[PDB]
C-alpha cells in the first residue's frame, strides 16, 4: 500500500497492530538505498498483509539500542508488539519475500 515512517515516539504503537517489518536505515549508507526498491516490491506484494516502517538510526538511537542495533541496513520483523526476527545487509526480493511469508 504505502510504507510508514516512525521514531522512538511512535515505533512501539506502529509495531503493535499486526505483522510489521521495519528497516533501520540511514541515507549515507548505499545498501539502505539499494534495498529500498526491494522493500517497495514487498510493499506492493505484501504491504497490506504486513506493514513496513522506515526508521532512521540517528533519530531513534534509543529505540535501535533497544534491540542492540547501531548498524544499517538492519531489517527487523515484529508481530503484535514484539520482535520476532532481525537481519542485516541487502537482500534480493526472492529471499526477502520468502523470509516474510514464513512469518505471516
Amino acid at each position: 500500500m504505502a510504507i510508514v515512517k516512525a521514531t522512538d515516539q511512535s515505533f512501539s504503537a506502529e509495531t503493535s497492530e499486526g505483522v510489521v517489518l521495519a528497516d533501520f536505515w540511514a541515507p549515507w549508507c548505499g545498501p539502505c538505498k539499494m534495498i529500498a526498491p526491494v522493500l517497495e516490491e514487498l510493499d506492493q506484494e505484501m504491504g497490506d498483509k504486513l506493514k513496513i516502517v522506515k526508521i532512521d538510526v540517528d533519530e531513534n538511537q534509543e529505540t535501535a539500542g533497544k534491540y542492540g542495533v547501531m548498524s544499517i541496513p538492519t531489517l527487523l520483523v515484529l508481530k503484535d508488539g514484539e520482535v520476532v526476527e532481525t537481519s542485516v545487509g541487502f537482500k534480493p526480493k526472492e529471499a526477502l519475500q520468502e523470509l516474510v511469508n514464513k512469518h505471516l
